[PDB]
Formats: C-alpha cells, structure tokens, sequence
C-alpha cells in the first residue's frame, strides 16, 4: 500500500518531532555507500546516548556513551537542527556533518540519513529505546535499505554485550 521510499523523505522537524527524540537512544546498526563512514562505523562496539533538544536555540545536547577497542569513550556536545530541512548536524574534527532526521512506524525508533541526495554515498544509521530490538523493527529499517538499494548484508550492528560505559554511565548518574 505505502510506497518503499515514503519515510526516505525529509520532513521538517517540529516542537513535536524534538519532544518524541528527547532521551536515552540505543544505536543499533548503519549501512552507507560512503566509505569513510563505514570505516569510522566499523570500529563501533556499542553506543548509547541522550538527547536534550533546547528548542529555543534550535540545538540538541548529545551525550554520547561510545564503546570501541574495548573502552568507553564518552563525548558531549550540541547538535544543531535545521528545522525546514528536516536535519541536524554536528561539528566532528574540521568538519560540519549534516543528517536527515527520519521516522518509521514504530514509535520506539528512529533514522538518520546521510548523503541521502547521493546515489554513491547515501546510507542510514538506526537507533531505538533498547539496545535489541524487535523483529518488526529491524524490517522496518531493512525495508528503508531496500529503498536506498543498499544490500540487508551490508549493515554493521552493534553488540550490547560489549558496552563497556554502563560504569562510567552510572558513575555520572550519582553526579
């Protein structure tokens, strides 16, 4: 019935779409035609992190709790949104990323696109509130892959058996 591509398009990002992202994300697994993504992707054991929009600024506080060769590295800083592009973006190194915010029907979900304009370089990452989850979920994202023409085998995930920041998590917590 719903075309394979519908959720692929941009949708500007609301009051509403900032207080449904708000909070503790789990990432799950990505897939790019862009190789330096998937290079910086690859090394990625587990991530968690919390979203804290400030919707007067058009600026969302990222906590991030990333697990890679065996250690937490833990970062925050804040992502920008352009609200009519349906994008946020975030400064890494000398460089401005920009990815497209998008939804699927699962509520407990959600996408970013990158490169989306680009046949040769397009790819999407996927987070939810558990760091597993659901059959329906997964074919949601797969079916969003099946747009992007990018192979179901291509997708790197995550394992939650390797978090290693649930300590230094906790060790803020209490802070």
């Amino acid at each position: 019935q719903i075309p394979l591509c519908a959720n692929l398009v941009p949708v500007p990002i609301t009051n509403a779409t900032l207080d449904r992202i708000t909070g503790k994300w789990f990432y799950i697994a990505s897939a790019f035609r862009n190789e330096e993504y998937n290079k910086s992707v690859q090394e990625i054991q587990a991530t968690f992190f919390y979203f804290t929009p400030n919707k007067t600024e058009d600026t969302i506080f990222l906590r991030e709790y990333q697990t890679r060769q065996n250690q937490c590295f833990y970062n925050s800083s804040y992502l920008n949104v352009q609200r009519e592009n349906g994008t946020v973006s975030r400064y890494e190194g000398g460089r401005e990323h920009v990815a497209h915010l998008l939804f699927l029907r699962d509520t407990k979900t959600l996408m970013f696109g990158s490169y989306l304009d680009d046949e040769k370089n397009w790819g999407l990452s996927f987070y939810a509130d558990k760091p597993e989850t659901t059959k329906e979920q997964l074919g949601e994202f797969y079916e969003a892959l099946d747009c992007l023409r990018i192979p179901r085998s291509d997708v790197m995930y995550t394992d939650w058996k390797k978090d290693k920041c649930e300590p230094l998590e906790k060790q803020h917590e209490k802070e």
